[PDB]
């Protein structure tokens, strides 16, 4: 388990139903570029970010995915550096409650990420794990049980009504 150097949070909601706060710890020493990108997307320092985005994809017993604040369907997103940035640390393995970058091959990190809710060894070595859920895991677990439809997208939007640095 790597070192937490910063903490961010997400306040989640599902149609008037407040779910609670997810507190995330970031591994600033092991993934400085990845953490800063995530951190600055949580605060919205650049004019865009996670506030008001949803978790477009939910796969129970596996993970929940969010971060696409441009197309809200999993095809968008962008980093604070530009369109994509390189993989930093690929030696850190996933574990329950880990925050990992989504991508479309090597060095294609944008803003999409997922939170694993189970062991996902088939992702190890291919996705940068840059943090973990410190508090609010129950919230994550509740989001995981939400009703999906086609493409595993929540029938009702799971929204991040607020995000920032703690």
């Amino acid at each position: 388990e790597p070192e937490v150097t910063a903490k961010v949070y997400f306040d989640a909601m599902i149609d008037s139903e407040p779910l609670g706060r997810i507190t995330i710890g970031l591994f600033g020493k092991d993934a400085p570029l990845t953490t800063e990108n995530f951190r600055q997307l949580c605060t919205g320092e650049h004019g865009f970010g996670y506030k008001d985005s949803i978790f477009h994809r939910v796969i129970p017993n596996f993970m929940i995915q969010g971060g696409d604040f441009t197309n809200f369907d999993g095809t968008g997103g962008k980093s604070i550096y530009g369109e994509k940035f390189a993989d930093e640390n690929l030696k850190v393995k996933h574990f329950v409650g880990a925050l990992s970058m989504a991508n479309a091959g090597p060095n294609t990190n944008g803003s999409q990420f997922f939170i694993t809710t189970a062991p996902t060894p088939w992702l190890d070595g291919r996705h940068v794990v840059f943090g973990k859920v410190l508090d609010g895991m129950d919230v994550v677990l509740r989001i995981e049980k939400t009703k999906t439809n086609s493409h595993d997208r929540p029938v009702k939007p799971v929204k991040i009504v607020a995000s920032g640095e703690l």
